[PDB]
């Protein structure tokens, strides 16, 4: 796996390093697939332009005052105006990893929404600036395993993921709920 | 999966069930990064089981394959799917539980396709049977792997990957 960095460590890296920020947006979901399988949470990912599943967010530049401003800017471009109903903050920060690209550090955040907030993000996503360009569409992460022992989560994890998105996902699944 | 003619597939026992699915596509003059022609917007969807597939479902009280296909498309995609009708002339192939999988490709305008994406979260199956729609990237990036080739490494239901690839070449979407 990619090297874990401390946040402070990462921010003290030279001007040549680029920082990228992504967020896992999630909300409790009381629904039940087929009326019997608890969904537990609605968690959003997206199909990226490169054919991989990822988390919304993107590069932070010099014109971004903080990691969190860059992140929220990128979420707005990628998810649309309903993203503005909330702010992902330093309290939502979970991890930093050395990126595979030359001198990239990947910061990961997890942000609890209400189901109504998450729903509004989904409903407006096709109006996002990057819908149909960087973002090919949003998908929810299935948290259940189906009665055949493979359908659902284990099969979702078999898709292609960008960077550390798979690891970032699994760690949040453990950390957060008993998912 | 075993290929068969439609007339062939239509003569089978009630033991046999029929499923229909559609690839909705529209020309897209856009360019990713202002540089990469997108060519077509093609819809696929992430299913409850964590696999990519095409919208559609089991034919059942359905007068024909087509009635069954559009009935299911509306349930999965929502009201904007009622703006058009997938017909026998959009038929592509049939493939053989004892289920036979019929595959259709239906051309829309970009605006009709966009309306489908825009209303899909409202659909009956959204958040349950369907986890969200995605477009199929048709370009290959400069690294020779990003885009379609990586897309095709994802998990697919049934014959979806093969039905995709046959449509991409036969309708000359590449
Ligand atoms: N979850 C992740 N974990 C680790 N690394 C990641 C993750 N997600 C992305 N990366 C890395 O960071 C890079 C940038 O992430 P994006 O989300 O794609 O950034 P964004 O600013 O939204 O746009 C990417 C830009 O890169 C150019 O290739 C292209 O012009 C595009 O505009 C990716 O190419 C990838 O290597
Ligand atoms: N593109 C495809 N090619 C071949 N087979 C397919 C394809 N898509 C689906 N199938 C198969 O057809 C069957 C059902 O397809 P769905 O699209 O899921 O049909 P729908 O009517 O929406 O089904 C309701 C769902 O309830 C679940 O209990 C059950 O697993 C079924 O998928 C499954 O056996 C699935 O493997
Ligand atoms: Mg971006
Ligand atoms: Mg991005
Ligand atoms: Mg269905
Ligand atoms: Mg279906």
């Amino acid at each position: 796996g990619a090297r874990r960095l401390e946040l402070g460590e990462a921010l003290a890296l030279g001007s040549g390093w680029r920082h990228v920020c992504h967020a896992l947006l999630y909300a409790p979901d009381p629904g039940m697939l087929f009326g019997r399988i608890p969904l537990r949470y609605a968690i959003l990912m997206q199909m990226r332009f490169d054919g991989r599943l990822g988390f919304p967010g993107g590069f932070v530049d010099t014109q971004d005052r903080s990691l969190e401003d860059g992140l929220n800017r990128e979420l707005r471009e990628e998810l649309g105006e309903a993203a503005a109903a909330f702010r992902v903050e330093r309290t939502d920060y979970r991890s930093s990893h050395v990126g595979s690209g030359p001198r990239v550090v990947a910061h990961f955040y997890a942000k609890r929404l209400t189901l109504e907030e998450l729903l509004a993000v989904e409903a407006g996503a096709t109006r996002a600036k990057d819908h149909g360009l960087e973002v090919l569409g949003l998908v929810r992460v299935p948290l259940y395993t189906l009665r055949d022992g493979v359908g659902g989560l284990p099969t979702f994890l078999e898709n292609s993921f960008i960077g550390s998105a798979r690891e970032q996902l699994l760690e949040a699944l453990q950390d957060l709920g008993l998912l």
